[PDB]
Parts: C-alpha cells; structure tokens; sequence
C-alpha cells in the first residue's frame, strides 16, 4: 500500500469506469438520458457501489439531488477522476466504505480501558481468572469470547 491511512477508493473504483461503458458502448448520451444512467448502473452495480451512490441521488433511499454535477461532465469525461475528491467535502461518509469500514472499539478498546474494568468483561460471561497478572492476560482470553457476545444479552438469544 503506501503512508496514508485511507481515501475514496471505492468512488474511484467506480466513476470512471461506470462513465466508461456508457461511451464504450456508444450509447450517444447526452440530455437527462446521462443522470438516469447512474441508477441503473448503481441498483446492480457492486455491494459497496450500491452505497456510494446513496449519498448522490441514485437510488429510492436518497435524500439528496447532487447527481446533477456527475450528468453534466460524463458526455466530456473530465472531472471523473476528482469527483471524489469534491464528494470527499460532502461528506467524509462516500469515502469510508474504504474497502475497511469502521468499527466502536475506537472509544471502548481494552488497551484504553484498566484492568478493573476487564475484570467484570470474564465475570459477565463465566470465565472467570486464569492468570489475572497484568491488563493482556485479560484482553487476550477475553477477545476468545468478546465478537461471538459483542450483540449478547440477558433478554435475547441467537437460537430461540
């Protein structure tokens, strides 16, 4: 990879080459016939392509109009690189589906956390101590069991 932590690759991945099959296959666009392409492109598109796209207006889930700024350019293909770059200021949420994501262990993560806290983590499931000397004797036997529980309750199961 390189020294960035991420960027808007999946908008990237995407814009121009969804631009490209439209001239590719001589389709002649031009009028509003350019801003319909983009929801029959994104309703099958790909897994995260069909989230990007949300943010733009081209799908029913939308709550925005800004598809308008990728019909105009498409039939001169300039800008589709650094598209992304602008939908990047939108919001930072077009560019986080990262093929990484994110996840709430940012606040909440062991290392962070004190060992009188982990001490309940084995205690709320049964595991009880099996060492107990320093803070990574607890992570480690806890992080066994923490995904599997991480939705786990009192008041719920996962085979009722």
């Amino acid at each position: 990879g390189s020294l960035r932590p991420g960027d808007c690759e999946v908008c990237i991945s995407y814009l121009g080459r969804f631009y490209q099959d439209l001239k590719d296959r001589d389709v002649t666009f031009s009028p509003a016939t350019i801003e319909n392409e983009l929801i029959k492109f994104c309703r099958e598109a790909r897994g995260k392509e069909n989230r990007l796209c949300y943010y733009i207006g081209a799908t029913d889930d939308a709550a925005t109009k800004i598809i308008n700024e990728v019909s105009k350019p498409l039939a001169h293909h300039i800008p589709v690189e650094k598209i992304c770059e602008k939908l990047k200021k939108k919001d930072s949420q077009i560019c986080e589906l990262k093929y990484d994501k994110q996840i709430d262990l940012s606040t909440v993560d062991l290392k962070k956390l004190r060992v009188k806290e982990l001490k309940k983590i084995l205690d709320d499931w049964g595991e009880t101590c099996k060492g107990c000397a320093e803070k990574s004797d607890y992570i480690r036997k806890i992080n066994e069991l923490m995904p599997k529980y991480a939705p786990k309750a009192a008041s719920a199961r996962t085979d009722l």
